[PDB]
Formats: structure tokens, sequence, C-alpha cells
DNA sequence: TGCATCCGTGAGTCGAGGGTAATAATTGAGGACGTAAAAAAAGCCGGATTAACCGGCTTTACTGTTTACAGAA
């Protein structure tokens, strides 16, 4: 499973690399920095699920300034009471 | 004892219209009492609203295996 999947990752590093003007060759180095910095173990790579249902809220009350929480059951449809307590974050943070 | 006098009795299934009518006075007063109309309950009726979720994906903690270079007649 390994060998692929760091062909892979490599190669989209180095595509990134060449798009913001860095050398491809450098995400080696990348990918050997990370390949030291972490391993440890087995675990699936997903994403900040977390971090997208925080981002998704920041949308949400980015978008929020009124009557417009109807438009947001009509953004993407989600509920009201994800969105209501999403306010009272966005309260809660300074 | 003969006489009038009175009192039940006497068929049955069927159909189609099925209802008609001699007569008659007005005032006044008084009160009851029904019925609309307009207003409070009051009773839901419409539209947003905060806290109950209970299956399910995603990491940590183990768990039985799966190979090629060092040890024993």
């Amino acid at each position: 499973r390994f060998p692929a999947l760091l062909a892979e990752l490599n190669d989209l590093l180095r595509g990134e690399l060449s798009r913001l003007g860095v050398d491809p060759a450098h995400s080696l180095e990348i990918v050997v920095a990370i390949c030291k910095h972490l391993g440890g173990g087995q675990v699936y790579i997903p994403r900040g699920q977390a971090l997208d249902s925080l981002i998704r809220d920041l949308r949400i009350w980015n978008d929020f300034n009124g009557r417009n929480v109807s438009e947001l059951t009509t953004r993407y449809g989600v509920t009201f009471n994800t969105v209501y307590k999403a306010i009272r974050r966005m309260r809660r943070l300074k």
C-alpha cells in the first residue's frame, strides 16, 4: 500500500511546487522530511473533519446577517439547530 | 213462561288512487320571547424558535499471521 500512495503523494507535491514556482524536485525533500516527522504507526489519512465543520459554521455565519438563515437552509440544506449553535459559538469567541 | 231485547258472528292472497270541508269581529293593553349584532373569551391556528437525539465514520490499543540470514546432527 505504501509505494503507490507515496508515489502519488510525491507527484502531487512536485506539481504543487511547480504551480507555486518552487522546483518540483524539492518535493522529495518535503516528503523525506514528512517521512521522518509523521511516522510511528498505521493510521488512515483523512481531512480536518472537525476543521471541516468549523469552516462550515464560519461560512454559515459569515453569510448569515438575519433572515438569510432560511437561505442558509437553502444554501446546502442543513438544520437551524446547528446554525443557532454556530451563532452562539461565534458570540462566544471574541 | 213467552216475550222482546241485546250481543257476537261470518277468508283469503292481492292493485291504485288517496284525498274533501256548512260557518265566524273587532279594538285595546301588556308581556314574553324569539333573533340579529357586537364584543370578550378562547381555542386553536401559522411561523419561528432551544434541547432530546441514536446510527455511523473516524485512531488508539492490541492481535493472530507472514518472509529470509544466524544456530544444531
